[PDB]
């Protein structure tokens, strides 16, 4: 199930997100704001479509999707992007496909605690968030 992921969720600690956004060709000046910012998430779900909504003083995204089925996105750095979210071993792991790449945005829960990690090219970056 995923209901253990819904709820809403801030930013308390993050590791290399530095390379991962360098990796993805964002710029330095957004680099060194999103390196300041502690995002909150949002999770809901009604039925079998679910609405993640990240929100932020620079920045604010919102996806609604069901899992295993594809989406347009437009992510927060302005990539267009085909996108699958899925259960994978309790984790919720989110591809994004564009241009012949790919990243990897996988949620897991430890100890209440939801750690999203994001992986593109060799980067891999580690961001803890903790319930509101
Ligand atoms: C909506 C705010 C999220 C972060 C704000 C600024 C970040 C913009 C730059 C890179 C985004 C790369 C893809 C999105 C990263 C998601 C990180 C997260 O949810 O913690």
């Amino acid at each position: 199930m995923v209901d253990a992921f819904l709820g809403t969720w801030k930013l308390v600690d993050s590791k290399n997100f530095d390379d991962y956004m360098k990796s993805l060709g964002v710029g330095f000046a957004t680099r060194q704001v999103a390196s300041m910012t502690k995002p909150t998430t949002i999770i809901e779900k009604n039925g079998d479509i679910l609405t993640l909504k990240t929100h932020s003083t620079f920045k604010n995204t919102e996806i609604s999707f069901k899992l295993g089925v594809e989406f347009d996105e437009t992510t927060a750095d302005d990539r267009k992007v085909k996108s699958i979210v899925t259960l994978d071993g309790g984790k919720l792991v989110h591809l994004q496909k564009w241009d012949g790449q790919e990243t990897t945005l996988v949620r897991e829960l430890i100890d209440g605690k939801l750690i999203l990690t994001l992986t593109h090219g060799t980067a891999v970056c580690t961001r803890t968030y903790e319930k509101e």
